[PDB]
């Protein structure tokens, strides 16, 4: 029964220092604002606390904001009814859409891109802490440096850390404390499917589509079907102007079956991560169709969550 420090109600209230402005994003209530002494540009995040308690993502964002490629808090207030979550703004948009967008784009600068991503998913992984909601609409650029140092993972709202039953917080490694059964296995499926997430994200990064849809209008069990049958092509067209390495590293962390998927871990030890010195460099020949691409990527998260 310690205390949170999480649960405040202090003097200063958030729109007492904080202009808000336009909305942003697209299931999190998101906002822009301005600090009413610096004029410097913030994102926020508003939550209504009768329909979520969000001290679990708030807290994740503490101690492991400092990470550079997580997006960093700012600030954080409550004003009984809401909270508002403080962070960095994104000015570099949505990182698929702008390497999407990118006629002149090699391997060796995805198998980077991707790197910089499951290092930052490995080390939350290694602390105990899933995303569940790793999508690719929540890896943005904070700039337009084009540099992956400004890639930013966002939204930890389904974030969840690992504890055992008495409420003690515990990695993965450190197995001297008792915790429930069913916690450590959902604790593995979900850390399953961030790297499934990666996988959609790096399919669409070399052919340009979306592995499991075409488009946003395909319906929920033709999708599902093909998310179910752990089959995706990769000898089409598309597919003549990319490695082995990168088809066999696709198919690994898309594996359906969550046990033989490889782990944050192991696809950094994968070749294509690893020797990436060698991975080609003359442009991928793509698909040029970002708006579609982000009605099927939409279309499929969709149906899964469905439930
Ligand atoms: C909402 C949310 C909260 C805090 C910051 C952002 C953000 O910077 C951002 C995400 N997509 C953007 N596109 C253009 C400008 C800024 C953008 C967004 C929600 C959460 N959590 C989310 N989409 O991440
Ligand atoms: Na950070």
């Amino acid at each position: 029964h310690s205390i949170v420090q999480q649960l405040h109600r202090n003097s200063i209230q958030f729109t007492d220092g904080y202009e808000v402005k336009e909305d942003i994003g697209v299931y999190s209530v998101c906002k822009r604002c301005i600090h009413k002494a610096t004029n410097m540009e913030f994102a926020v995040k508003i939550i209504d606390k009768s329909k979520r308690d969000p001290t679990e993502e708030i807290e994740i964002l503490l101690r492991y904001g400092q990470h550079p490629n997580i997006i960093t808090l700012k600030d954080v207030y409550d004003d009984g009814k809401y909270v508002y979550v403080v962070t960095e703004l994104m000015k570099g948009g949505e990182l698929l859409d702008k390497i999407l967008r990118q006629k002149f784009f090699s391997e060796r600068e995805a198998s980077a891109v991707l790197f910089t991503i499951t290092k930052t998913v490995e080390y939350l992984h290694a602390q105990g802490v899933v995303h569940r909601d790793l999508k690719p609409s929540n890896i943005l650029y904070v700039d337009e440096s084009g540099n992956p140092e400004s890639i930013r993972i966002c939204d930890f709202g389904f974030a969840k850390q690992l504890r055992a039953e008495n409420g003690l917080l515990m990695t993965p490694c450190y197995t001297a404390n008792f915790v429930a059964p069913e916690v450590l296995e959902r604790q593995g499926y979900d850390a399953a499917c961030d790297i499934w997430s990666l996988g959609v994200l790096l399919y669409t990064m070399l052919t340009g589509y979306t592995p499991f849809a075409n488009g946003p209008d395909d319906t929920p069990e033709e999708i599902l079907a093909r998310i179910g049958s752990g089959k995706f092509s990769l000898s089409g067209g598309y597919w003549n102007s990319v490695s082995d390495t990168a088809k066999d590293l696709v198919s690994k962390m898309l594996h359906v079956d969550p046990h033989q998927r490889l782990t944050a871990a192991l696809v950094l030890r994968h070749p294509w991560i690893v020797h990436w010195d060698q991975l080609p460099q003359y442009q991928l020949n793509r698909q040029d169709a970002p708006h579609l691409v982000k009605g099927a990527m939409a279309a499929t998260y969709s149906a899964l969550n469905r439930n």
